[PDB]
DNA sequence: TGGAGAATCCCGGTGCCGAGGCCGCTCAATTGGTCGTAGCAAGCTCTAGCACCGCTTAAACGCACGTACGCGCTGTCCCCCGCGTTTTAACCGCCAAGGGGATTACTCCC
């Protein structure tokens, strides 16, 4: 494959969004995940809803 | 009429990028029922639009006839065109910046 581990910004997955669903991912780390402690966050909101199978916090 | 040569066309070859079709999904068009109302219908009023007559005289027409002006002609000259030379700035590409608008954090105030 092209890739097996994909590297991107918590700016990109909230406006790239609509290209982030319509994908599958088989594992997903979030790298400095008290960015995400704001429920009320977009990249909370979106982050959440991505479909992967396990998930990992690095804080 | 010919001719030379420049300018316009055509024929086939190359390639690139945008036109035409496929895919996922949202959200805007459709199905179903409600309820208010407006404008479709029947009816009355009388406005004002159309028709006719008779008179007046100003406005329209046919004609005479003069001369003012439209038009083809002639001459010139100046200034705008066709072509070679010189030069400048439009185009392209690539990097910078800044700005602004959306988002996220953290506190104070309610």
């Amino acid at each position: 494959s092209p890739f097996h581990v994909m590297i991107t910004s918590y700016q990109l997955v909230v406006s790239d969004v609509a290209y982030f669903q319509k994908m599958k991912w088989q594992y997903m780390i979030l790298d400095e995940a008290q960015a995400i402690k704001s429920s009320q966050s977009s990249r909370w909101k979106c982050l959440l809803g991505f479909h992967c199978r396990n998930r990992l916090l690095l804080t």
